[PDB]
């Protein structure tokens, strides 16, 4: 009891700083301490009760400074703290966490496509490289299933991507794995049950509301039942079982939409709406502040 999920960063015009926290129990919004650096295009996780936000881009009227920042969010506190920063800007991130290891995957730095990935020790404070994926991926969908962990879709500088990858860490090594049915650049990645699901992104040419489930045991992609809005640069999240999915572009408003998927039924249903509409964002849950 008592978790909520937290939306960091984002854009609308320019990058934002805004941390705002959804109690699902009660539907009530929390707007909580700014991040230090405004930023979107990065990714949130949590680890130990501590919220992080990784990476991303501060575009605003006189720059666009991707980040390489790691920075400590303190619920008992409401405090925010940098931690060590990565070897490299990354925006259009992916994150996951392993063990309580957090891994940065792609993301850009300029006109640079990263196929490079770092390992995060909360303990030692410090991030090392890993071995990097077999393919360059920026805007990348990121999870961990059965501690393994997955980059899923994105855009390699030329094409945007339909394919797939795993790391398996005791081998510090990438395999590609079955390719989603639908091209997913900037889609919403996240594992509920033994899938990890794709939902929504960029195809190329439109933004999309389909979702798409990788049973890890039977290595195929099953589309589920789609969101009610096409979205890219979503947040999304797993709370109690359902899938929730945060703001997001739909190629004509920002969105201030959150829906949330039931996978017993295969529905989706409008939850709650953000305090402004945004894309880009990070997310993650964890104990309220
Ligand atoms: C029109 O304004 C917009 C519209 C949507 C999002 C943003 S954003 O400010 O949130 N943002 C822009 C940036 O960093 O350029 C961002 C963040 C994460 C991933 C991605 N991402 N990565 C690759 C692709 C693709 O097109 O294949 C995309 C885009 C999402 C499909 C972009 C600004």
């Amino acid at each position: 009891v008592g978790r909520l999920i937290y939306t960091a960063g984002g854009y609308f015009r320019q990058s934002l700083s805004y941390l705002e926290a959804y109690n699902p129990s009660n539907g009530s919004w929390l707007r909580l301490a700014d991040l230090q650096v405004p930023r979107s295009g990065l990714a949130g996780c949590v680890v130990g009760g501590l919220l992080y936000a990784v990476g991303g881009r501060n575009n605003s009227p006189d720059g666009n400074t991707d980040s390489s920042a790691l920075d400590c969010y303190n619920p008992m506190t409401n405090q925010w703290s940098p931690c060590a920063s990565m070897s490299v800007p990354r925006n259009r991130i992916g994150v996951g966490v392993i063990d309580g290891h957090i891994y940065a995957v792609g993301g850009s730095h300029g006109c640079i496509h990263h196929s490079s990935v770092e390992r995060y020790e909360p303990e030692r404070d410090e991030w090392h490289l890993v071995a990097p994926m077999l393919t360059r991926r920026i805007g990348v969908g990121v999870a961990v299933l059965n501690r393994l962990l997955y980059a899923v879709g994105g855009f390699d500088g030329t094409n945007r991507l339909n394919s797939a990858e795993c790391y398996y860490p005791e081998r510090n090594e990438w395999r590609m794995i079955t390719p989603m049915n639908t091209i997913r650049s900037g889609a919403g990645v996240c594992v509920l049950h033994n899938c990890i699901y794709a939902a929504g992104g960029y195809d190329g040419q439109d933004q999309l509301n389909s979702v798409e489930r990788y049973d890890v045991e039977t290595e195929t992609w099953t589309f589920v039942a789609p969101m009610r809005h096409h979205r890219s640069a979503l947040g999304i999240t797993v709370h109690q079982g359902k899938i929730y999915v945060l703001g997001g572009y739909d190629g004509h408003t920002f969105l201030d939409s959150v829906e949330c998927y039931d996978p017993d039924s295969d529905t989706w249903s409008e939850v709650t709406r953000m305090t402004s509409g945004r894309s880009g964002v990070g997310v993650a849950v964890t104990m309220e502040p």
